[PDB]
């Protein structure tokens, strides 16, 4: 009646609801509706698609349609005019570790990913954007404007290729069209595990009984594990020096190398499984591979969770952290856990939390060599640089000493980011990711900032003046309304990241709005949250309560000086403490079963 009832995924999938463990899938864990929240079907629609036709095509694609009576403008005009900035001095956020910035994008992978059609590159499809720049299917091309330096440095456009949907790949119709979210919507270190059986299974060590996952046999970090290589070619982290040849990292999310940091907090997560997979072996010598492959997995997953509700949500959220999150009441069976579409752009704002470099740190957190700082862009799809030059240990002290980027109206996305951006496939250190977001806004069909204001119970601005008040920016405002010429019609992206932050927190009204809804949905949408009476015991729920960021970092590092609030901009000496002075997290719970 209501839809064509659309099954992508294997529609095949067998539950055993008896079962105390999550699937990799996401698969069961609502009862009624099994495949709620389960990777690699669409992202939620909290409000209907927007597309040109009505169906499918983005706004912009066609010249002589209008949004609303006006054309939309050039994402890489936005990007150019608005987004970018020149100086990099004062822009530092004063009390925001560069570890901040690092968990948003750590967690946004464990929670949606809508990776671009046809997910591998067959023939010389890709002649058409990349080479002649002819918008054609899910060649969508960001076009520069005119005085843009780019034109005269690297063509006539940035290729760009529509996002994957579900009911078939290149047709559709009778329908909006729906992207997919290839990752499990819990919040389940499904980026450590995986979320399709396949990769779950490659990432494990079977070949031991000890429920550990593979590691690294070619190199080492004083002696403590790094990921193993993906051997897939051709390898990006190959590509930006063939000299070194150092591939990617295989982890359970496909993202995991592009940039060190992020490979950096992989490692850790990883390290972090197999540490405690050996102390339940202790406790536990009785459990076979499968059962403490599960309860690390277990206990790790509970470990995101905490660190993200307890320490991270209420540092970005502020004010309106308990609004929209108020204290755990139990697992809601009608609640719908699924990731919007909209929530995979409100979560960008991290792109503007990121500084244009990147440090390495001795124990005396001091300059670690002569080149200790690096340009990021000499960072993205760089492994060779943790493998060959000093192990995770440096950059780690970086993250907890190093600030974030600050949001700033006048100075948005690092040129790191919005100019130099590398790609797979694509060979140059030259997109940008501001117009890449805009663009990917377009083509996921999202309604625009007066709908989500509206969406939200918030003024909806019409007028120039009237956005002033909002932005409480008159030349912002002014720029907006002479690239889009009604509010009506700018992106949720720039949109939600024009407005000024809340009280203690790093997003505005909207975002705060957007992002509290979709982290209460997850939580209360979970039938396996760690703080759900059953998922845990009373005592192994006491424990778990006493973990910290820094304590994972002691645990798997040799670092012994750490903060007590990683994501707070820490100075050494003065706020950090050794490592004896943190808690740990105590096991003794997880013991068989008592006297
Ligand atoms: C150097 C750091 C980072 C780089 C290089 C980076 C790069 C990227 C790229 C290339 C995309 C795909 C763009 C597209 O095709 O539409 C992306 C998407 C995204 N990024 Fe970032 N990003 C960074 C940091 C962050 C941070 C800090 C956050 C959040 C706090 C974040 C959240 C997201 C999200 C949610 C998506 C959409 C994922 C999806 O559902 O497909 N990123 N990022
Ligand atoms: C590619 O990686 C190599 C190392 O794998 C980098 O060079 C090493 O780095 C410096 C170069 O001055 C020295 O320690 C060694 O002489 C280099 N080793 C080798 C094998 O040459 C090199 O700079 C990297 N290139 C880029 C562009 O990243
Ligand atoms: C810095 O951030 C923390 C939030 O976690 C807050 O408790 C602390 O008071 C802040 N310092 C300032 C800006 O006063
Ligand atoms: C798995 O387990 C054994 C014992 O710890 C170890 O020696 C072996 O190298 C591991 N395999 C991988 C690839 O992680
Ligand atoms: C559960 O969640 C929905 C929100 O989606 C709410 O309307 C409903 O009252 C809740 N019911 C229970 C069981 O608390
Ligand atoms: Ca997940």
């Amino acid at each position: 009646s209501w839809e064509v009832g659309c099954g992508a995924p294997v529609p095949l999938v067998k539950c055993d609801e008896n079962s105390p463990y999550r699937t990799i899938t996401g698969d069961c864990n609502n009862r009624r509706s099994p495949a709620l929240g389960a990777a690699n079907r669409a992202l939620a629609r909290w409000l209907p698609a927007e597309y040109e036709d009505g169906l499918a095509l983005p706004f912009g694609w066609t010249q002589r349609k209008t949004r609303n009576g006006f054309r939309v403008p050039l994402a890489r005009e936005v990007s150019n005019k608005i987004v970018g900035y020149l100086d990099e001095e004062g822009v530092l956020d004063q009390n925001r570790s560069l570890l901040f910035m690092q968990w948003g994008q750590i967690v946004d992978h464990d929670l949606d990913f809508a990776p671009e059609t046809e997910l591998g590159s067959n023939e010389h499809s890709k002649t058409q954007c990349e080479e002649y720049c002819i918008q054609g299917d899910n060649c969508f091309p960001i076009m520069f404007p005119k005085n843009d330096p780019k034109l005269k440095t690297q063509g006539k456009c940035m290729p760009f290729f529509r996002a994957g949907f579900v009911c078939p790949t290149p047709p559709y119709q009778s329908l909006a069209r729906e992207q997919i979210n290839a990752v499990t919507s819990f919040l389940d270190a499904s980026l450590v595990y995986g979320s399709e059986p396949s990769l779950a299974s490659r990432l494990r060590n079977l070949s031991s009984p000890l429920g550990l996952m593979a590691v690294n046999q070619e190199a080492w970090d004083h002696g403590l594990a790094y990921l193993p290589f993906n051997n897939k070619k051709p390898s990006p982290c190959e590509f930006i020096n063939t000299t070194a040849r150092v591939p990617c990292f295989l982890a359970g999310d496909f993202r995991a190398s592009e940039q060190i940091l992020l490979a950096t907090a992989h490692t850790l997560l990883l390290r972090e499984h197999n540490r405690l997979a050996r102390e339940l072996k202790k406790l536990n010598p009785h459990w076979n591979g499968e059962k403490l492959y599960q309860e690390a997995r277990k206990i790790l997953g509970a470990f995101i969770q905490i660190i993200t509700f307890r320490d991270y949500l209420p540092i970005v959220l502020g004010s309106e952290m308990q609004k929209w999150i108020p204290p755990y009441q139990g697992y809601n069976n009608s609640v719908d856990p699924r990731i919007s579409n909209v929530f995979t752009f409100a979560f960008r704002f991290g792109h503007m939390e990121v500084p244009s470099t990147v440090s390495r740190l001795d124990e005396n957190y001091q300059p670690w060599g002569p080149e200790a700082e690096l340009p990021l862009h000499t960072l993205f799809f760089n492994t060779w640089r943790i493998i060959k030059d000093g192990g995770i240990d440096p950059l780690v002290r970086g993250l907890l000493a190093k600030k974030s980027k600050l949001m700033n109206q006048d100075k948005m996305v690092t040129s790191e980011l919005r100019n130099k951006l590398f790609q797979p496939t694509h060979k140059i250190h030259g997109f940008d990711l501001a117009a890449i977001n805009l663009q990917r806004c377009r083509d996921h069909g999202m309604p625009g900032y007066n709908s989500w204001r509206g969406f939200c119970g918030l003024s909806q601005p019409k007028t120039l003046k009237g956005l002033q008040t909002v932005l409480k920016n008159k030349i912002l405002a002014k720029k907006l309304m002479d690239l889009y010429k009604t509010p009506d019609n700018i992106d949720i992206w720039i949109g939600g990241n024009a407005e000024p932050m809340v009280e203690r927190g790093r997003v505005g009204p909207l975002l705060a709005c957007l992002l509290g809804r979709q982290f209460q949905q997850i939580r209360d949408g979970d039938r396996f949250w760690w703080e759900n009476p059953g998922v845990f015991t009373e005592k192994q729920r006491d424990s778990l309560q006493k973990v910290s960021f820094s304590r994972l970092i002691c645990d798997n590092t040799h670092i012994t000086k750490v903060p007590l609030h990683a994501f707070q901009a820490n100075n050494y000496p003065h706020d950090f403490v050794d490592c004896s002075t943190v808690d740990k997290l105590d096991l003794s719970p997880w013991a068989s079963r008592e006297n």
